[PDB]
């Protein structure tokens, strides 16, 4: 077996916690032997410590450097009533991701035999955007001036802007700032997106209405290339490049995708369980990868009453994936290396050749058309997985 | 004879939609409908000589007479200045005509059984009512505090809040504000646009998060709705309800359309992208198409070269506003001619005959062949074509 080394793992809830033993099982402990931390992020056992194992996860993603984190449930008041919690307690992915900070990259698998929305995308499109409210907004009683100003620490200077003059009644008003540093961190995560993954950054902003604003993205990128990064991106013939969001749109449907898009924003197509998440910390050591999905309740649904299901567990598989690829490039580990990739291989392999759940049959073939033979449920895939998987490793070895 | 369709403000454009409307008022609408045709030329030489004039003139006109329909317009930048060698560059006629008017602008497409779309789980098109800028930002060079004050004008305690105190390094910073009238408006416009396509309305927000900014937006919507629509609403078997924004957006991709989505704050053709701005008092509207005016086919059609231009959104245009001035005026006549145009224009794409986007949206660009689709004469006369078989058969 592999010496895989240290890797934070979370535990989840309802469809996605079957689906993540599974691929424990039958796809990595065959073949990875870890220092594994793991923490039960169960919805029962979040009530039971008072959501202390949450945070302790977080600290232990800071201080290992890889999580692999599954679906977990978000609590509202129909989980309060059904799980007899003692709060409505926090989403767990919100709590980590304010322990740890950093930007997350949202890239959707892409097979051959399955319907992208833009035909013409060969590779995939790394979309990412900043972990950041810190906004004041308040109430307006009545008619009077709103006003935003400035005063420099040195007060040589005051700035005023008038928002706005109320002079029929009342209304809202917000203020809100961004701070250079964080700027640069989401740049810097950015780079290094793209020369991790190989392919040209793109940055979209608005700068036509917001021009200062976005301005100051768009200047805090280019400083940041031309004085750390325009380097490598030229060796490994790629670039980086501004946008506005109309060039970025026309861009990417003429394109081929295999470039990183960072946004200053203020998730459709393909199935859900084809996307993947990672939060990339701006230090570029740390990293906490997870399906974009959800626990997949309606899935479990059909479980409990003994139901076949068709759940995909590729998303899963590839925070597993990419996880243990980033642990491989701390530790140098080749092996490792070797394995992440080879199961993303296999993965995209045996979709590609026709063995498919019922998600990506409906794709090709539209819902009302797919027959059972279309497809494979749960166990069935993830059997074939790990029977190509065993397959590939062997092959690779002569 | 014709039908008597009463008081309607045109408003003419450029390029290639200057091009299309014609077609559509000689082919489709002037055989029908005899309107007292309030008419205006917005092309950009005309808006030139009249130093905007034209542009708000038309607008009061559209106060006077309810019902506007409008051509796409360019919008001058630094380029257009000199193309026509403009006196100067002149805002757009949508703001100036915003501006006058008011309301909120609602987006919808046009569904087609044929032709594929984003969530292959939506039956009827989704209506997109959107809020507006008015966001004074600026740069923070250095360390310094940012606080936003509300000064009153009755001469009482002025108030002010720290936005942030920048101890080191700079940043951006931004003032942001909405008044009440402007959100009742919204509301206003939102239920009478729900009301009018008896679908129901959904107000989404972030009121956990901009706990006082958003919370006024549903505060507003709710005491609007339940003094002035619940009944109205109910009495259709419709309903409002607010929504924060991710929930939203996951109960509208597991839905089947068919509601209207007010939001604070997409890739179809945009030859089937309809607009329509509604005043808050319900009787105003005005209808335009959703996109522009298609520049890079009126240079295909400049140098004789064949285009296949699609004239949905522009027609779409025509059929809304002729409906509301029918609805305005008890006008049965008018009131089905106009839903007969739309049905017209569904059946005939639905029947294989469209122009070169659709046609890509179903094979591909790359794979679209010429005798794939009609350009833009040929599907103009086939729309003709269909409007009059189907005219004559409604007799009985
Ligand atoms: N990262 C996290 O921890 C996340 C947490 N959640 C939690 O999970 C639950 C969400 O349930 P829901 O709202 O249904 O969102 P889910 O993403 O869990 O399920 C959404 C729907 O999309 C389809 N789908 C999603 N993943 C898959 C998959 N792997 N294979 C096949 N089909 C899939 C299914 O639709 P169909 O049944 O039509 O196939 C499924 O019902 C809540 O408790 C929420 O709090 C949700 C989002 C992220
Ligand atoms: N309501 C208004 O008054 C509007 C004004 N404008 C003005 O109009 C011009 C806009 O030109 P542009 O920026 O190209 O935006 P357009 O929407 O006019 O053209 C956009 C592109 O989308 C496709 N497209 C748009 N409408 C159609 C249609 N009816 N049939 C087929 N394909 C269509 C074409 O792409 P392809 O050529 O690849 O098919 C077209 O080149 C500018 O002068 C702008 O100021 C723009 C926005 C709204």
């Amino acid at each position: 077996k592999i010496s895989g080394g240290s890797v934070v793992e979370m535990q989840g809830d309802e469809m996605t916690r079957i689906i993540w033993e599974l691929i424990k099982e039958k796809l990595i402990f065959p073949y990875v032997e870890l220092d594994l931390h793991s923490y039960d992020l169960g919805i029962e056992n979040r009530d039971a410590t008072n959501d202390q194992v949450t945070k302790d996860a977080a600290e232990a993603i800071k201080k290992h450097n890889v999580g692999v984190k599954c679906a977990t449930i978000t609590p509202d008041e129909k989980r309060v009533e059904e799980f007899k919690l003692k709060q409505m307690w926090k989403s767990p992915n919100g709590t980590i991701r304010n322990i740890l900070g950093g930007t997350v990259f949202r890239e959707a698998i892409i097979c051959k035999n399955i319907p992208r929305l833009v035909s013409g995308w060969v590779k995939p499109i790394i979309i990412g955007q900043h972990a950041y409210y810190r906004a004041t907004d308040f109430v307006v009683p009545g008619p009077g001036k709103v006003e935003i100003t400035y005063t420099p620490s040195d007060g040589t200077q005051k700035v005023t802007y008038l928002v706005h003059n109320f002079e029929e009644g009342g209304g809202v008003a917000m203020g809100m700032y961004n701070q250079d540093k964080s700027i640069e961190d989401f740049a810097h995560s950015s780079f290094q997106m793209a020369l991790s993954k190989g392919w040209p950054l793109y940055l979209s902003t608005k700068n036509t209405i917001l021009k200062k604003y976005d301005g100051r993205f768009k200047d805090i990128f280019q400083e940041i290339y031309d004085k750390q990064y325009k380097s490598q991106f030229e060796a490994q013939k790629i670039w980086y490049e501004h946008r506005l969001i109309d060039d970025m749109v026309a861009q990417a449907m003429k394109s081929e995708g295999g470039f990183i898009w960072a946004c200053k924003n203020y998730q459709g197509y393909g199935s859900l369980g084809m996307m993947t998440s990672v939060l990339v910390c701006p230090d570029g050591k740390t990293v906490e990868a997870e399906a974009a999905h959800g626990t997949v309740t309606r899935h479990y649904r059909m479980y409990q009453k003994g139901q076949e299901t068709s759940t995909n567990p590729i998303a899963s598989i590839f925070a597993w994936t990419r996880g243990l690829a980033h642990r491989a490039k701390l530790d140098n580990n080749k092996e490792l290396a070797f394995f992440a990739n080879a199961l993303e291989e296999v993965s995209i392999e045996t979709i590609e050749a026709g063995f498919m759940t019922k998600d990506l049959a409906a794709c090709i073939k539209g819902l009302p058309n797919v027959q059972r033979s279309d497809y494979l449920n749960t166990f069935e895939f993830m059997d074939k997985l790990g029977e190509n998987l065993k397959i590939k490793l062997a092959q690779a070895k002569l």
